[PDB]
């Protein structure tokens, strides 16, 4: 109750800013999270006792991989925490209790392989989950965790409320599955520029929440130069070592997921922020226009890897 989470001087500032890195130090990651979820949604939103077994049964459930692992959960919450402080008044106490949640288990027991090679490989879930494969695993994983008992963080909501809010996640967790993106954006851009959009229309918040939902999963691109190069690593090691099982099935992978064409990889960086990232945070700002920061920080970054291409570094 009268328990308040407090950060360092540095932390307790750079928290509140887009571009904001977690830092290296595993162990303050939750305390960084209960302290969005207080500042965002309140100190009573959650019981804190069933809110911490929630979050240390959600990092047991993430792989020790190279870039889909719990700093990439905890990351990725940060940003949605930034979207929701700059925009107060947009969303209901239900949408900012579950986009947080939706964001911490959003790729919940990932083994660092795409949907693509999953059903290449025959995977079981490819057939229990034909198309969004990894994310309805996601939802589901999120959904096992929740009935744990003591884990039931939104226990105290009542039976309406509490079927809303897992809709609100299982849309949220569905949406960051990048095959949906490219449709979803087409139709925010449609409506935005004819004048359609409706955010008393459920099928629109939906449209916009799920863009969200692609802008905090891809903000690696939106941080300081340094941080967006040293995650594009983490990022290429799982895409390589997809790559290299794609060979061991006797496929040639694309090339982004061949080792052996590392020299594209600054040209690639530009195709994915013309092709995904800029669109994606160009459309956020025109809906939401104090997420600004973000499509400013990307078009920074995208300037870096031209920089790189030109031999500069
Ligand atoms: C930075 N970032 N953040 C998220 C993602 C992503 O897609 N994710 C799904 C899991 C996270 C990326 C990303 O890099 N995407 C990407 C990179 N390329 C390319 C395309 C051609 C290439 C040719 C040669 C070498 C490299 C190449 N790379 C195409 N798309
Ligand atoms: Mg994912
Ligand atoms: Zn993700």
């Amino acid at each position: 109750g009268l328990m308040q989470f407090t950060l360092p001087v540095r932390l307790c500032k750079e928290i509140e800013l887009f571009h904001f890195d977690i830092g290296p130090f595993e162990n303050m990651w939750p305390g960084i999270f209960v302290y969005m979820v207080h500042r965002s949604c309140g100190t009573s939103c959650f019981e804190l006792e069933k809110l911490c077994r929630f979050i240390m049964s959600v990092k047991k459930n993430y792989r020790r991989v190279p870039y889909h692992n719990w700093k990439h959960a905890v990351t990725v919450a940060h940003c949605m925490y930034a979207i929701l402080q700059n925009n107060h008044t947009l969303f209901t106490d239900l949408e900012r209790k579950g986009l947080l949640i939706a964001c911490l288990c959003h790729d919940l027991d990932h083994r660092g392989f795409s949907n693509s090679y999953l059903q290449k490989f025959d995977h079981p879930l490819a057939a229990l989950y034909s198309t969004s494969t990894m994310e309805q695993h996601h939802f589901s994983q999120t959904v096992s965790i929740l009935q744990l008992e003591g884990h039931n963080i939104f226990s105290t909501l009542s039976s309406s409320e509490y079927e809303q809010v897992l809709e609100i996640i299982r849309k949220a967790i569905i949406a960051t599955d990048l095959a949906l993106y490219f449709g979803n954006r087409k139709q925010l851009e449609e409506m935005y520029q004819t004048g359609s959009l409706n955010l008393n229309n459920q099928s629109h918040r939906d449209r916009v929440i799920g863009l969200m939902m692609t802008a905090c999963d891809l903000c690696s691109v939106t941080k300081l130069w340094p941080v967006t190069k040293l995650t594009a690593n983490d990022i290429y090691a799982e895409f390589w070592a997809e790559g290299d099982e794609m060979k061991k099935l006797g496929i040639q992978p694309i090339p982004m997921m061949d080792r052996d064409k590392k020299d594209e990889v600054p040209q690639g960086q530009l195709g994915f922020y013309n092709a995904v990232a800029i669109p994606c945070y160009t459309t956020l700002t025109q809906i939401l226009p104090p997420t600004e920061p973000l499509l400013k920080a990307c078009r920074d970054n995208l300037s870096q890897w031209e920089k790189v291409i030109r031999g500069e570094e």
